[PDB]
């Protein structure tokens, strides 16, 4: 398992414009397009992202291409963030994947705000971190996914994804 397979499980794959768990227009493997309520706006943003007139539909390759960019941007965002980087650098490889997933889902900003969980993770206080991470809107809104990612961070193993 790796980061890509992990997020592909969490986000799924849809070839047509859809609304995510928050009601926002998205496409592919969780590629958010816009927070705006306008389908046209979403359509405009999709065509600009792809490079062609898609009419709200993309191919599998195009979806994977956007996912690749999105995963890359997630890592680079961690690495450029003064609160995130040091956590990330202290972790082992599986736990790092948990942090990338969160960032992909909620943005650098949102994740950089889990101050307390970040410190416990940096200190290797697994169980405490896990408890702290679950005290969040994130977990109350998307609990099945949150649980998988939290167990990943807590155990350093991929069990939640088997
Ligand atoms: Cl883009
Ligand atoms: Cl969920």
């Amino acid at each position: 398992m790796n980061i890509f397979e992990m997020l592909r499980i969490d986000e799924g794959l849809r070839l047509k414009i859809y609304k995510d768990t928050e009601g926002y227009y998205t496409i592919g493997i969780g590629h958010l397009l816009t927070k705006s309520p306008s389908l046209n706006a979403a359509k405009s943003e999709l065509d600009k992202a792809i490079g062609r007139n898609t009419n709200g539909v993309i191919t599998k390759d195009e979806a994977e291409k956007l996912f690749n960019q999105d995963v890359d941007a997630a890592v680079r965002g961690i690495l450029r963030n003064a609160k995130l980087k040091p956590v990330y650098d202290s972790l082992d490889a599986v736990r790092r994947a948990a942090l990338i997933n969160m960032v992909f889902q909620m943005g650098e900003t949102g994740v950089a705000g889990f101050t307390n969980s970040l410190r416990m993770l940096q200190q290797k206080r697994w169980d405490e971190a896990a408890v702290n991470l679950a005290k969040s809107r994130w977990y109350n809104q998307t609990p099945n996914r949150a649980k998988r990612v939290i167990t990943t961070a807590r155990t350093g193993t991929w069990d939640a994804y088997k």
